């Protein structure tokens, strides 16, 4: 049964709400795993306390750089970057959540929730899961976002784990 993982969103430290997240491992375990790890922390490093760096309203919310807070870092737990694992599952609208990437199979920690469809992303990044409850939430986290990225509060995983 796949796993399911939950953020708990903060706005400036204060409590916005839980996002939770099915995680398709059954397609590609290799990188359902890397997140779901991320998200118990069970390794020694993990997302709890990062934040979401870059909110483009109409397009994505994207976060899971924990070293360097701004999207120059990251790191997978099988090391730096890991490979592009398939790209059988597509950019099919909101709550997707898919891999960031600087170029072929440099996966790390970063990923993205989409609050658009985006198609020209198919066969370029890795779709691992999708949102399950809680879309109203990212609804409302994309409301700081801007058109250059930038967001007008810090939003933070307060917490995250394995449900």
């Amino acid at each position: 049964v796949n796993p399911t993982v939950f953020f708990d969103i903060a706005v400036d430290g204060e409590p916005l709400g839980r996002v939770s997240f099915e995680l398709f491992a059954d397609k590609v375990p290799k990188t359902a795993e890397n997140f779901r790890a991320l998200s118990t922390g069970e390794k020694g490093f993990g997302y709890k306390g990062s934040c979401f760096h870059r909110i483009i309203p109409g397009f994505m919310c994207q976060g899971g750089d924990f070293t360097r807070h701004n999207g120059t870092g990251g790191k997978s737990i099988y090391g730096e970057k890991f490979e592009d694992e398939n790209f059988i599952l597509k950019h099919t609208g909101p709550g997707i959540l898919s891999m960031a990437n600087a170029g072929p199979n440099t996966n790390g920690s970063q990923f993205f929730i989409c609050t658009a469809k985006t198609e020209w992303l198919d066969g370029k990044h890795v779709v691992f899961g999708k949102v399950k409850e809680g879309m109203n939430i990212v609804e409302a986290m994309e409301r700081f976002g801007s058109r250059n990225g930038k967001t007008s509060k810090k939003i933070t995983i307060a917490d995250c784990g394995q449900l």
